[PDB]
């Protein structure tokens, strides 16, 4: 039952441009009385509470998604997937283009994000949540 | 720096990129040359699904099935500065090949052939060649 397995969370700093893939290989836990939840900022890295241009959080057969811009949350972007089967390994790839996000689970598209802050502006990359992470790759 | 003629065994997928650093070259007795095949590794004479070419300000792409080239995509771009370092990206999508060279988009060339048969990385050229990355 041994593996090895990356930090939660991991940070990452990171300069995105036009054309660049996260790829992240994990898989969900089983957590004491809550269901797990997935969590990738992609962040500012300035401080707590900085802007965070885009955030895809997990859980439950529910993605939402969002912007945090000057401490307000915008509107969701919210939607069912049946993309993410606990405990099967999944891999999550985030490919960043000019005008939005794409998201990819196991090789199939299950949403994208437009850009509502500039992609130029983040700094950070964070995955975190109820989660064994085994590799997190960028290019 | 990197065998020139470059070889790589690769599978695509859906959201696959690859991404190439070179120099390109200043021969004397003609202009630099840059190509690369995304090929089914079949052999000497198998199909390309995509050849991207480029020479003197002009991008060349095209598919070889059955031992012909078809239809070319041919068009013109300043964005391979001569004796300069550059980078090329080649990201596969489901209906297309989308490249970007230093950051800017270039080109889009729509699958011809399954991405899924393609099985094998060629570079080439008048290049100096420092890296070839995919995920």
């Amino acid at each position: 039952p041994g593996m090895d397995s990356l930090p939660n969370p991991y940070l990452q700093s990171v300069s995105l441009t036009v054309c660049y893939m996260v790829k992240i290989k994990a898989n969900l836990l089983s957590p004491f009385g809550k269901n797990p939840e997935l969590q990738v900022d992609f962040g500012t890295g300035t401080g707590q509470g900085g802007d965070i241009p885009f955030r895809f959080w997990y859980c439950d057969g529910i993605v939402v998604m969002n912007t945090l811009k000057d401490g307000s949350w915008g509107k969701e972007q919210k939607l069912h997937t049946e993309a993410f089967v606990p405990g099967q390994p999944f891999e999550l790839q985030f490919l960043v283009l000019e005008n939005e996000y794409q998201v990819f689970v196991n090789n199939k598209p299950i949403c994208q994000f437009a850009h509502r802050l500039p992609l130029q502006s983040v700094k950070m990359l964070d995955v975190r949540g109820d989660i064994v992470l085994t590799s997190v790759d960028t290019l």
